[PDB]
């Protein structure tokens, strides 16, 4: 089987992406975040306090003949930006693109945290991570992709997030149409449950390429490109006027600057994001002080390849017994 999905930007910066997931019978269908940082699929639902929810469709299991209570489990999780939401668990029928999977759990939201509240466009989570990260108990739960991966043509999904654009998720097939030049593959520990590589170096702009090795995941969930903080300082150090804002939160720049581009290394292959990927506009309505989007990961305990950097490229997630990433230009 294989299944093939759009997914679209939540807003004009391509904060997150929304992909549809039909859940239930009749299906239901939600806008869900899918998050290659994370190992649960989570949704809002008819169980959400209500005053938590402000215009997110919900899933309701009572109208699912196919929903069944997983009795006793409970999920609580706390994202790297300080979000959280909690439940309990229904398994039922979940499509992606068209690849179905029974018996999926569907871990029903009772408490969501006020980011998840206020952003109306986003439904839940399907996470894409390792399943050891998954928080059911007292039974952890299987991600989509693991109920998905033996009935798949080849046990792979592939990320190809647009730029201000629409892009795809395809399950169980590589699109050879999808990029440019060949795919390079890397190696992938999953000793912490991500997608985790190491890069083999950076350049910024036009400059020489610096060798040199920088662990991080692959994380579709993170919307910017967090890197340590001197490989960070060289990009922004190209930037007439950027700086770091304590008051902010992190590097930025005035909007009437033109960004450089940023290149980072996969084996000997090379990635290029473009200037105009680094732009996340004025920090305020109306302010001429514009947010960078490659940050400090100082703090974080993790470099994190974000959307900035993923949407550059057609990525390869390959789930076989050894897994590995593929990254390839487009």
């Amino acid at each position: 089987s294989t299944g093939s999905a759009t997914t679209t930007p939540i807003d004009s910066l391509d904060d997150a992406y929304i992909t549809p997931v039909q859940i239930g019978t009749p299906a239901q269908t939600l806008n869900l975040d899918f998050d290659t940082g994370s190992s649960d699929l989570w949704v809002f639902s008819s169980e959400t306090t209500a005053s938590e929810v402000d215009g997110q469709t919900i899933y309701t299991p009572s109208k699912s003949t196919t929903a069944k209570l997983l009795s006793g489990a409970t999920w609580s999780i706390s994202y790297g930006d300080g979000s959280s939401s909690s439940g309990d668990v229904y398994t039922d029928t979940v499509s992606v693109g068209g690849l179905t999977v029974t018996g999926q759990a569907v871990e029903s939201a009772k408490k969501v945290s006020s980011s998840f509240t206020e952003d109306s466009t986003i439904d839940g989570l399907l996470g894409l991570a390792f399943s050891t990260l998954n928080t059911v108990s007292p039974t952890q739960q299987k991600t989509f992709f693991d109920n998905a991966k033996a009935s798949l043509d080849s046990p792979v999904f592939t990320a190809d997030l647009g730029y201000h654009a629409p892009g795809t998720y395809n399950f169980g097939f590589i699109d050879t149409t999808a990029y440019t030049g060949s795919i390079t593959y890397t190696a992938v520990s999953t000793k912490q449950g991500f997608w985790e590589w190491t890069s083999t170096g950076y350049a910024v702009g036009s400059g020489t390429f610096k060798s040199t090795s920088i662990d991080g995941i692959a994380d579709t969930g993170t919307t910017l490109l967090y890197l340590p903080a001197t490989v960070v300082s060289a990009y922004w150090a190209q930037v007439s006027g950027a700086k770091s804002s304590s008051s902010v939160g992190g590097y930025v720049f005035p909007c009437s600057a033109t960004l450089p581009s940023f290149t980072f290394g996969v084996g000997s292959a090379r990635i290029v994001i473009p200037g105009d990927y680094i732009d996340f506009g004025p920090i305020s309505t109306g302010s001429s002080s514009c947010f960078g989007g490659i940050q400090s990961s100082a703090g974080i305990g993790i470099n994190i390849f974000g959307d900035v950097a993923l949407k550059a490229a057609f990525v390869v997630f390959n789930g076989a017994t050894t897994p590995t990433l593929g990254f390839a230009s487009k």
